[PDB]
DNA sequence: AGGCCGGCGTGA
DNA sequence: GCCGGCGTGA
């Protein structure tokens, strides 16, 4: 999968702040997750080249080139170029922004495709601190699941009833149900 | 396969019966229900059209020996269908009503599991009837895809903007795209 | 059934 | 009327 150079006009609606993350040649880097719209669609999108967190903050208002598109996600990264459009900015439709931040409900996240990546708020109810992994079981009013998180998505500081947003999970099935995966650009943080 | 643990509901819905064809090519007859209990509701395939009445919903039933797959369940001729007692009586809560009538979004729909059976109503926006295929494009606000319909749901007369209900169609992916199919034992109606 | 790879018809 | 050969299907 390969780059798209067509120029795209988006506005920014939120960013996560920089986390730390290893990858699999043991590097140690840091990155974040952004949330863009267009006056007709969302994306969520990775920002690996975090020197331009500042532009993703403010201004609102950007231009995104030699972005990858994949797992329905921009990726930006070192080669990615990002600028200004000026002080002239446009507004999201609410529908839009509701759809960027809904969460999926248990039920539905259990009949979805494995490989889907997924966003969005959790409540904890239960969790096992494994040495490598920790099984975060996660509830809402429709059902319950399993998300498995290692790296730094492993160990998090956390206690039954607190609310996890998940950024970048990839659910997987067993035995014909969901459970989310943390992998290499997944977070999670609290509220 | 079969389930010997008996189910006590009520009733909700029932389609008139309808002739649909088997592999080796027998015509038979069929309908379709909707059913609940106090935890939750159930699509039901019941083959054996001498149960319509037991089905008229006046009454809250008891069935036992049926299949359960696919998250549905199916009554045939090997099922025992009986009448409840007096104290064996029980109300839906309007939740689940309104759940057993909720329809998928369907941008939603196209991120499901492969093989999943879908239920729904949806609003036709296109069709094009082929010789032994009809392909019905149906829409909402998030979304469109293709329901193919054969046999029995082939060349239905509706028109655009009328909506159609679906029975037991099967989700299936081809090119990384997402398509209802219909099946043996799959229905559609108008309103 | 984990996800992945390997075996038929369709159409070369 | 060829197989492979890739996303699908268990």
């Amino acid at each position: 999968n390969v780059l798209q150079k067509r120029p795209v006009i988006v506005k920014v609606l939120s960013t996560t702040k920089p986390f730390e993350y290893e990858t699999p040649e043991m590097e140690k880097k840091i990155m974040f997750h952004a949330t863009v719209a267009t006056q007709t669609q969302f994306f969520h999108v990775k920002v690996l080249n975090t020197s331009l967190k500042e532009k993703f903050n403010g201004k609102k208002i950007i231009i995104i080139s030699d972005y990858l598109e994949y797992d329905s996600l921009l990726e930006v990264n070192e080669e990615s170029t990002v600028s200004e459009a000026g002080p002239q900015t446009f507004e999201v439709p609410n529908k839009i922004i509701n759809r960027a931040k809904e969460t999926l409900k248990i039920d539905i996240l259990h009949k979805q495709a494995s490989g889907n990546i997924v966003y969005g708020v959790f409540m904890l109810h239960k969790k096992t601190v494994n040495q490598k992994t920790t099984i975060y079981e996660i509830q809402d009013d429709r059902g319950k699941m399993d998300v498995v998180g290692t790296g730094q998505c492993h160990n998090i500081p956390c206690e039954e009833g607190d609310k996890l947003q998940l950024f970048c999970f990839r659910l997987r099935k067993k035995n014909q149900m969901s459970k989310l995966i943390s992998e290499m650009h997944s977070f999670i943080q609290i509220k």
